[PDB]
């Protein structure tokens, strides 16, 4: 039935826990009455994602209250809301529509732990855990908390958490060196970089199940373009906190999970400014987004490659700058392996 | 019975309306159970605001994450939430603050509908109704919809209604001439001020019995000074619909009130941009935001000593503004006099 | 010799003193041997503008350096100049085109002053000073240092003297009321707007024999918008001293002309920025810039109704605008009516 | 006579010829009469620097006019000019202190040529030119022109040769290998760091004496940053006739020197939008301008950790860059390994 250490077990649940897939669908408002894990799609989702575009260009170019009703009812249409007795809000606001896309794409990953676990159960293997845990297409590889590897990975999160995320701590828990289903001939072509670190990258443990199944991917197409800061890609943080304030907990679940990985950088293009980036400048392979405050570059370790900027983060000079903390987004899928899978508690100040 | 012109009455008894007033508070996810409408209190809500003035303080200035966890439980506890299934919705955003500047700013006038209501049970010379009527120390004298008035009235009420609102139709449907109780005799300076013009004023109908008590008042000092683009006063625009879509009047309550009044202007501070001030320059008596379209001057019949901006909407030659319509905002309650109530039927073209 | 008092005289031996003329042309480093002042014409100044335009369309919207090479030498053999032994200036740093602006308007003047200076004034009857009166086309008369006017006139002077402007100290010397021959019929139609104030305007001597002949005009079409503030029109100030440091007077010249005219502003637009006015906005008849100060308002007296702002300096409340003063442009040439011309002497700390 | 090889003979006389100095100081309508040559001084013009500065200071931080009219007189008190019969420059356009800052970098190196070439030069032996050549202490050999280098050097130019830059053509009469002593180990240190590669650097003739003698060095502390782009550093290239430009020939003096330096930039603080810099973000070592245009990136010809930019250039991404081409920016003199110095004859067609 089994075999996997308890860490392990514990873990292939939680992926795919199609309870928690539904308390997650009811956190946006949604009328589970119509619109449950069942009847989920990519394509589906795609189709509000574009409504939310033509929603955009909506109010940028200045639209008849019509046109902005009539968009914000179809919305509300191919994606059924349970309010309550309470009036539905309104999509003119660009902070509005924000919280849609982000809606929208958490629940992208949902789809497919779904979907992908709606079947596979037939010859009589294991327990459930296996004949899950092996389409995972991910050899969950196990490290020990004292032996070498993970030794490192103790460093990071200590010291890559920021001043300003004081309402919660950390508490290393479970390292696993996860590894894709054959992401590595992908991932090679791209070593003729300079410029190989370990950034973090948190998410919801909803999410974390097709993560694994066809990891980290890129807003699709029909996404907005004003949706994220250096436009569509894959974000990176050198400050653990800044990218577990990307697990979303709360004092009843202090107890999210948080990924590691080294993407190609190559030659970096450093902004100070939000910009929607669409084409790198001739020459360059990856944006970065000075923060006002950075992991102390006088010291920071390296090894087989890759970087770490485990220093503590001290203030950089740039003072001109929007952003707090340091960002890096690619934007090539086969520019990026994933490596370790962390996970810890979050143990807050309620 | 009753003494006031049958119009008048559907007028008493729709604005000290007991039902609504609750159908009011349900959609905004109050909690009407931990949260009952007759425990709000004037001083229970300036006590919410000044929890929203820190919120939005802290996170204009990414200060820590303790500010919102705290100050966010605070808020939703003071003011009894019911998501229900949805989980709280953080403060985070800086922007889902601002929808609850909005509540607060109705929930004022509902609290001040209920007191004013529950104070008169004892006597009974008349309907309830007649009651509830010497309460709002006002006097409502129906206006002879066939004369020059109701001509003039109703012309501007067609007149300034703008193209890129459509959504709604407007017909009127009766014209009260209102007199608030001494509002006369404050107002007697400012009537040496030159620049004094009929201006809207659109609002829900539950804070109506509460406007007509005590007159249009501006946010308390408790609430944030970046919750109004031009900061905290009374605002009137020259557009009817702009005014009109204050009303927040739907498919199931088609009809709302609008409010005519005479302002006393004078020296305006013109405006392109949002900008969030706490006083006016020397020789400033108001400011007016500048927008791209506004009606016709050639055309501003002068009603003795004041001036009404019937014309017809037109182009202002103004293009790097970010409105699309005039607002007035003064900041003395004495500079303004009530003149006209109105009420009104929206047709929907959804 | 002539019937016109002592005083008139010396105004007319004033403006037109041709030694002075050249002297002017010189500082601004022109050959005057091969442009002699008898050489100046309005169709070349008026093309030497274009150059100055065409060379702003180009220099920012990207060039090369053959263009601004190129139009450089047009510009300069189209307008002789001696640098001697020093490479002539290349015209490409926009302080540098801009000088070349603030040169060509003195020239334009000169030229007017000098074809009016000689076209017939050489006849019996009088001498030359009351031949050259008759050609100002314009009546003046003597104001005396007691006359309510004078007192207020000198009042106006020495209260709005700007504190910045503390390189020199003024001293009312001759006060003269003028009136253009057939303004008035000019001005008729304005005489009925609002806003109407006495605004200075200051010029360089040897420019107003032009100017009491052909009223206060418009820089040439043909100039760059870009080398005005505010688009081409006439400019004002409250300042006495702000359109003082336009009589371009230096020790060996310490004594100059000021202007006092009747300006029909109308609606003003309220620019606290720089742009460069081609169309105005509906209703507007005019621009005022904000600045940081300004005549104290509750102070403004009023002479024969016409407003006066004679207010000792104040703050106002607008301070992140450029200008630090206060400025009037109106951009029809009818807006204006000439009352009184002053004969001041500076004294410098130069 | 000399034993050194002809074209280096040239260069000597030509970098001393005291006359060319002399047209220096003309050229800035510097007053020979009151200041000569011989009488120039390290403390004189250091001294004019800090007044340059004042004018910075207190024209940013704004004051009065009186000020500005005191510190001027101060200056040209110092450093004694000739206006002809023209009106004295007034120093405040904020860029006619540039002006300035360009003088008075060229006067010290200026006064420097003379100091060498009187601190021994009543000697006898062989003609002044080895008895100079040896005061500027730095080895000059001649680079054949069939030399390998040679055609490399030759490649540089005529690929990073800008295309606005077509109001001359080039052509390099004489190729140069210098080392000068001792700085070949004050900058070993930095030969650790990474990114070095050869840049360009355009200079006055006159200027060379010191320059060679004391290698490019950065403006003195008395000196103000405002003078500068990105601050007080040493500057360079990567498109030859950027720097061409700075070595300010005409079609009088068609003859130039440009050099040709391994700066050593390790990681760069790339920016895109003038900045006056002070403190360099902690791990950056140089500082990058963007241009709109840039060398072909895949067009680098790496020689042993110096990387070369002979790629033609073409253009980048970036489109919000304030520049037109490259920069490069050291704040550190031991950062720079001077390598060619070249002799090239300009090509106006005008
Ligand atoms: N993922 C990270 O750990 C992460 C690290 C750093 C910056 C990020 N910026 C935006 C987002 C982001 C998160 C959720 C969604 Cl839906 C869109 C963007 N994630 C980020
Ligand atoms: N209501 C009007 O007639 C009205 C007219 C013009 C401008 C306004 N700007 C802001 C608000 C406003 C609306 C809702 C809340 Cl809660 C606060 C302010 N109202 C306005
Ligand atoms: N003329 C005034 O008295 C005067 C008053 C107020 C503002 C002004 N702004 C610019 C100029 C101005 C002056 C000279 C040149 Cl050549 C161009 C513009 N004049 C001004
Ligand atoms: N030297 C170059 O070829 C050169 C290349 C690139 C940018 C430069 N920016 C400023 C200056 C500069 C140097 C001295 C002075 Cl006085 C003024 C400007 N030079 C530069």
């Amino acid at each position: 039935k089994s075999k996997l250490p308890k860490p392990v077990q514990d873990l292939i649940k939680m992926i795919f826990d199609v309870e928690s897939m539904k308390k997650a669908m009811v956190e946006y408002e949604i009328d589970l009455q119509k619109m449950p894990l069942g009847k989920l799609s990519k394509r589906q989702i795609q189709a509000a994602y574009s409504i939310l575009s033509e929603v955009q260009q909506a109010v940028s170019q200045g639209s008849s209250d019509s046109q902005i009703l009539d968009l914000s009812n179809r919305f509300y249409t191919l994606i059924p809301h349970d309010f309550g007795m309470k009036k539905p809000p309104l999509l003119n606001n660009a902070d509005s529509v924000q919280a849609k896309v982000e809606m929208l794409d958490n629940l992208l990953d949902i789809e497919v732990a779904y979907s992908l676990l709606r079947g596979g159960s037939d010859d009589s293997s294991k327990d459930p855990i296996d004949v899950n845990y092996e389409k995972l297409k991910t050899d969950i590889k196990v490290v020990d908390r004292d032996s070498e590897e993970a030794e490192i990975i103790r460093k990071y999160v200590k010291n890559t958490h920021a001043t300003t995320h004081n309402a919660y701590d950390l508490e290393v828990i479970d390292i696993f060196k996860i590894e894709r289903e054959g992401e590595c001939q992908r991932y090679k072509p791209f070593k003729q970089l300079h410029n190989r670190r370990l950034l973090w990258h948190g998410s919801r443990t909803t999410n974390f199940a097709g993560i694994l199944s066809q990891g980290l991917r890129i807003a699709p197409p029909e996404a907005p373009v004003t949706g994220y800061m250096f436009g569509k890609g894959i974000y990176f943080a050198d400050m653990v906190s800044k990218s577990a304030n990307y697990c979303h907990t709360s004092q009843g679940d202090p107890i999210g999970l948080i990924l590691l990985g080294e993407v190609a950088l190559g030659n970096m293009y450093e902004l100070k400014h939000a910009s929607h980036i669409s084409k790198l400048p001739k020459g360059k392979h990856s944006v970065k987004g000075l923060g006002k405050t950075t992991p102390d570059p006088s010291a920071n370790i390296s090894l087989d490659g890759v970087d770490v900027p485990l220093g503590t983060g001290i203030s950089s000079g740039v003072n001109d700058t929007s952003l707090l903390y340091n960002e890096y987004i690619v934007y090539d899928i086969a520019q990026v392996n994933l490596k370790y899978l962390l996970k810890l508690k979050f143990n807050f100040k309620t």
